């Protein structure tokens, strides 16, 4: 089998992407944030504290003839941005782009933190990291990809995120029309539960390539590109007036600037992030200070190849017995 679904930016900045997901019988369609950096499929629901729902579409398990309470199971997750959610668990039928999994754990939120409530466009998350990170207790549950894998034509999914435009998540096949050149595959460590890999270096604008190993994670659920402070300083030093602002929480730059590109290495291959992809717009409405799309990872503990990086590529998440990642230009 295969599946193919369009993913759409939630706003004019590409702060996140939503993909429609069918849950239950009859189908209830929710728009979920596909997140290769986490491993829980959780949704706003009829169980979510009413004051914490503000415009989201909810899953109502009592209206699904295939929903079953997973007795005794609870979940609770905290994300790198400080947000969190928790609740109980059903199993139900879940379909993405024509690919159907029966018995998928659907984690129903009883509580969500304020940032989730405040984002009316995201109805939940669909985790695509390794199932060892799934938070369901006392019996850990499998991701949608893990459940579908054996049925897929090939044990892969691909992320093709757009810049200010829709893109595609495919399951079970590699669309050879969706990229240019060849796909360069690189090794993955699953030891932390992430799609963790090592970039071979970087360049700023038209500058020379610096060969240096940068271990990080391919994370569709993180907006920005988080890299070591040395790399980030070298990038922003090429932008007149750019500075790190403790009060804003990262590098800012004059909105009048034209940003240089940023290149990252994948083996001997190179992925170029155009400068425009690094502009996240005014720090507050009407400000002439703009927020940068490349930020330091120094306070995180891990480097994160988030959407800013991934949307410059066609990305293969290869879930073969030994997982690997593939990157192609597009």
């Amino acid at each position: 089998s295969t599946g193919s679904a369009t993913t759409t930016p939630i706003d004019s900045l590409d702060d996140a992407y939503i993909t429609p997901v069918q849950i239950g019988t009859p189908a209830q369609t929710l728009n979920l944030d596909f997140d290769t950096g986490s491993s829980d499929l959780w949704v706003f629901s009829s169980e979510t504290t009413a004051s914490e729902v503000d415009g989201q579409t909810i899953y109502t398990p009592s209206k699904s003839t295939t929903a079953k309470l997973l007795s005794g199971a609870t979940w609770s997750i905290s994300y790198g941005d400080g947000s969190s959610s928790s609740g109980d668990v059903y199993t139900d039928t879940v379909s993405v782009g024509g690919l159907t999994v029966t018995g998928q754990a659907v984690e129903s939120a009883k509580k969500v933190s304020s940032s989730f409530t405040e984002d009316s466009t995201i109805d939940g998350l669909l985790g695509l990291a390794f199932s060892t990170l799934n938070t369901v207790s006392p019996t850990q549950q499998k991701t949608f990809f893990d459940n579908a894998k054996a049925s897929l034509d090939s044990p892969v999914f691909t992320a093709d995120l757009g810049y200010h435009a829709p893109g595609t998540y495919n399951f079970g096949f590699i669309d050879t029309t969706a990229y240019t050149g060849s796909i360069t595959y690189t090794a993955v460590s699953t030891k932390q539960g992430f799609w963790e890999w090592t970039s071979t270096g970087y360049a700023v604008g038209s500058g020379t390539f610096k060969s240096t190993s940068i271990d990080g994670i391919a994370d569709t659920g993180t907006t920005l590109l988080y890299l070591p402070a040395t790399v980030v300083s070298a990038y922003w030093a090429q932008v007149s007036g750019a500075k790190s602002s403790s009060s804003v929480g990262g590098y800012v730059f004059p909105c009048s600037a034209t940003l240089p590109s940023f290149t990252f290495g994948v083996g001997s291959a190179r992925i170029v992030i155009p400068g425009d992809y690094i502009d996240f717009g005014p720090i507050s409405t009407g400000s002439s200070s703009c927020f940068g799309g490349i930020q330091s990872s120094a306070g995180i503990g891990i480097n994160i190849f988030g959407d800013v990086a991934l949307k410059a590529a066609f990305v293969v998440f290869n879930g073969a017995t030994t997982p690997t990642l593939g990157f192609a230009s597009k």
